[PDB]
């Protein structure tokens, strides 16, 4: 493997874009502080059925060591385009893009979410923009698995993981930043994948033009929120205040963008229950144009 | 910068259910490469999962280098890259070869070594480890005459054991399963039928005995769970201490080091700390 540049740091480590036998890779260094990550992904990348065209595929990982120096690394397909964030800065979208690009991110939610008879059901539990890559092809792929949670439908498992890292906090739910979330039930975590879904559904739809109108790249909550939100300033405007991000009203012009509007509403029910399963997102976003 | 992460495979050293053991060559050294077998994935797993929580370092633990899972059209490929020890398991090189008295303590003591720096919980440091899987085929021979233990895949922090190095209590299924002190107390039973492995190796006045396996005596190959607690909790039978032991001093003090890790009752047991310090004090 050879090592070409950095295309990321943070407190999770560092992505690199590397070489090897010929092709683009990409090797993630985890920071030490997020060792049961790097773990967690390496039990989910273990299932052959994990594989979808939707989701970030896996060539290795490895933990290495001598003395009382560990490495963690994990080693991917290479995406030049870069993140779905990085993308909606400066790119704007027409219909088809748009919906091809949620449709993409639907399908491989719920490739995760469904049971194959294998690969366990799995909630990702970190959905947001900066873990969507953009192919070639106008199609994205869904990243990190970190903090998945697994569940086995034929014994009843549910393998929640050791892991105290937690969501990002922008993205989180209701019920996760009042910590009422039900812990031992499988269901929640889906219910907490398809609250950020819509939030990324947000992200995307300001960025498709209608009508020769289209707004700026904005994350969720940039207008109710300090600069890079603590736990209680999303807590505030999420389950004090009850916002939801706000509808453009140049999106009821659209029929594509009303229909999108409605579906990221029925993934913001305060009740979780309430919310779209990935496979009804799925088939509606089959079914717009 | 480069990261050269090719092992070169040269030799099969070992095949099992498993899976197999390699002698292989990376950047010009000696590597132990284990390729887990679908079966017993859960241990590479286990492994990986403590060596990620603590980074086990000590002359008589086998030396971590690495974890690899690799992607591959229609399965996962996980290997265990390890030290090598050319000399292989205690099991192997027991069959051939004899001992004389520091030959033997030298064995012994460094096994109570690695295994006390397993159980102890160290602050500020690591968990305490229970192993679960001691015996001569789990330890290797190092050129310097000490040991040091392999295979963590069935470790416990604070896949069942090899049936014949069973403790009592695992027999009976009356091990306080929620408990971590009754793991120690497991190892320290198998502890024992390993120190008698050795023992009957080591010549004193001319003798010696053949290489033979715990209960080789009272039990088939291959013994079946029923098989072991019959002997083990219902007859209550331990290892034959042979006459020829009660002529040579090391061999007395260690039959009566083995008698107090061979106790019915767990608690009765010495721990690893107590047997190392047993040890120091044997010639
Ligand atoms: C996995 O195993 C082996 C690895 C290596 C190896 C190769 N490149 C670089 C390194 C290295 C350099 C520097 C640090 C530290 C130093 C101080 N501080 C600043 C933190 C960073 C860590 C690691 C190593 C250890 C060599 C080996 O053998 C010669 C290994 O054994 C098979
Ligand atoms: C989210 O998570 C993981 C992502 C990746 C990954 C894979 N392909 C491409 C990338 C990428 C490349 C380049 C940019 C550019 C964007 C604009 N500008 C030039 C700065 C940088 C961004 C992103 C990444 C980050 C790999 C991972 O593991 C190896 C990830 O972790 C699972
Ligand atoms: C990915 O996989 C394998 C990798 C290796 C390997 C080969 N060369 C160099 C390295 C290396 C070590 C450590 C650093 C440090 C330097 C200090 N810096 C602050 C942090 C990083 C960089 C590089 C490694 C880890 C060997 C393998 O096998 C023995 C691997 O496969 C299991
Ligand atoms: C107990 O288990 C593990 C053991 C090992 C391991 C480490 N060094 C050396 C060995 C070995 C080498 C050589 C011989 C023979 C063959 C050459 N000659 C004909 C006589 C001697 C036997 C054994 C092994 C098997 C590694 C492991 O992990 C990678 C093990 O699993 C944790």
């Amino acid at each position: 493997i050879t090592l070409l540049e950095c295309v990321g740091k943070g407190r999770y480590g560092e992505v690199w874009r590397g070489s090897w036998q010929g092709e683009n890779v990409a090797v993630k260094i985890f920071s030490s502080r997020d060792e049961k990550s790097w773990f967690r992904e390496t039990e989910l990348y273990n299932t052959v059925m994990l594989r979808h065209e939707n989701i970030l595929g896996f060539i290795a990982s490895d933990m290495t060591s001598r003395h009382s120096s560990t490495q963690l690394w994990l080693i991917t397909h290479y995406h030049e385009m870069g993140s779905l964030y990085d993308y909606l800065q400066l790119t704007t979208l027409d219909t088809v893009s748009c919906l091809r690009i949620v449709l993409s991110i639907a399908s491989g939610l719920a490739h995760l979410h469904i049971e194959i008879f294998g690969k366990p059901a799995i909630a990702h539990r970190d959905l947001k923009s900066k873990n969507i890559l953009v192919k070639k092809n106008g199609q994205c792929c869904i990243a990190d698995l970190g903090l998945a949670v697994m569940h086995s439908q034929s014994t009843n498992q549910l393998d929640v993981g050791n892991n105290p890292r937690v969501g990002t906090k922008r993205y989180m739910a209701p019920e996760v930043l009042d910590e009422t979330i039900q812990v031992d039930c499988f269901d929640s975590y889906k219910r907490v994948d398809i609250w950020a879904f819509g939030l990324v559904l947000w992200e995307v739809a300001r960025r498709m033009v209608s009508n020769g109108i289209v707004e700026d790249y904005k994350p969720p909550f940039y207008d109710v929120v300090p600069n890079d939100p603590s736990f209680e300033d999303m807590r505030k405007v999420v389950c004090v205040d009850q916002q939801r991000p706000n509808i453009p009203n140049r999106w009821f012009s659209d029929p594509t963008l009303t229909s999108l509007a409605k579906l990221m509403k029925e993934c913001w029910y305060q009740n979780p229950s309430a919310r779209l399963t990935a496979l009804r997102i799925k088939k509606t976003l089959t079914k717009i144009d």
